[PDB]
DNA sequence: CATTAGA
DNA sequence: TCTAATG
């Protein structure tokens, strides 16, 4: 956590940087178990030698253990750091829409800059034009002040549409975060379950009104279950006008919610411990349900869920309001 | 790990 | 279809 430090953290640059700049998948994936193990070594690493002792520690890296404990640095990391070809694509990738792929192939052609991709703005798709629009925007976090308000308007909407609909903002929003990145949120009706055969619309209906009233601005992908765009709050009595932030809205089989709802909610750990727990307690947890485990080695039997509660109950927890679903 | 674009 | 990119 502190006294493997420096080790991992040159380690995941390193492949961080395979996997990138270079389409080495191996090596990448190498970096990482290694990165992974020396990790929870329990002792402060001593050497490469020490280290080459573990699982997934080569000669190759540990060597590089060695040097980086000799000097406090790494050549190869100097270099990279430096490499232009190579700076060039960790930047672009930022563009929302520009993965790794599109990143080299911009670059060979010689889009290593913002302004590159603006004279350039043909050879790219729908998602990265609205991705290089709203670069600035997208790059920044949201007040929980404005994700209040936006909050506010969007349970309106669904509500007005038909009151039917349940909506709840998922992440880090919904346990009482400052500030969020983006806007989740999680969505479900009655009429629509695990067998029902869809019901497209019910996405739809909806997306349109968002648009309908001037919340949703843009779309960067919309699909009969996961809509995915993005929206702006009014910009008031002018002088001041809102940034456009990245919002998803996913539609959800009711008989799903509440897992679902679970675990977008978070966090990252609590799901994790959330999860070993139901396992000891004979059970099983994922993004859309809860199993009652059986000896033979596993088991299925999909578990009734009504409330977050129902989850806990079966687990036999505490109810964690969402505000302490930290860990 | 499952959803959507796109070519 | 496969393959990228999001989450
Ligand atoms: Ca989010
Ligand atoms: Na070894
Ligand atoms: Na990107």
């Amino acid at each position: 956590e502190t006294l493997n430090g420096g080790i991992t953290d040159m380690l995941t640059e390193l492949a961080n940087f395979e996997k990138n700049v270079s389409q080495a998948i191996h090596k990448y994936n190498a970096y990482r178990k290694a990165a992974s193990v020396i990790a929870k070594y329990p002792h402060k690493i001593k050497s490469g030698a020490e280290a080459k002792k573990l699982p997934g520690v080569g000669t190759k890296i540990a060597e590089k253990i060695d040097e980086f404990l000799a000097t406090g640095k790494l050549r190869k990391l100097e270099k990279i750091r430096q490499d232009d070809t190579s700076s060039s694509i960790n930047f672009l990738t930022r563009v929302s829409g520009i993965g790794p792929s599109a990143a080299r192939k911009f670059v060979d052609e010689g889009i290593k800059t913002l302004e590159d991709l603006r004279k350039n703005e043909d050879k790219l798709n729908h998602h990265q034009r609205i991705g290089l629009k709203y670069f600035g925007d997208f790059e920044k976090r949201i007040p929980r002040e404005e994700m209040l308000q936006m909050q506010d308007i969007v349970l309106n909407e669904v509500k007005k549409v038909d009151s039917e609909y349940i909506a709840t903002v998922c992440g880090s929003f919904r346990r009482g975060a400052e500030s969020s990145g983006d806007m989740d949120v999680l969505l479900t009706h009655p009429s629509f379950t695990s067998e029902s055969t869809k019901q497209p619309k019910l996405l739809h209906q909806v997306v349109e009104q968002l648009q309908k009233v001037h919340f949703i601005t843009d779309t960067l992908s919309k699909g009969e279950t996961k809509f995915m765009g993005v929206c702006q709050l009014p910009s008031k009595n002018d002088e001041k006008e809102y940034p456009h932030r990245r919002i998803d809205i996913r539609l959800i089989p009711k008989d799903q919610y509440y897992c679902g709802v679970l675990y977008f909610t978070g966090s990252d750990i609590f799901n994790k411990n959330m999860r070993a727990h139901a396992l000891e307690k004979g059970f099983t947890i994922n993004e859309y349900t809860i199993r009652p485990l059986g000896v033979t080695g596993v088991a299925g039997e999909p578990l009734p869920v009504d409330s977050e509660k129902d989850i806990f109950d079966y687990i036999q927890w505490k109810y964690r309001e969402p505000k302490d679903r930290s860990e």
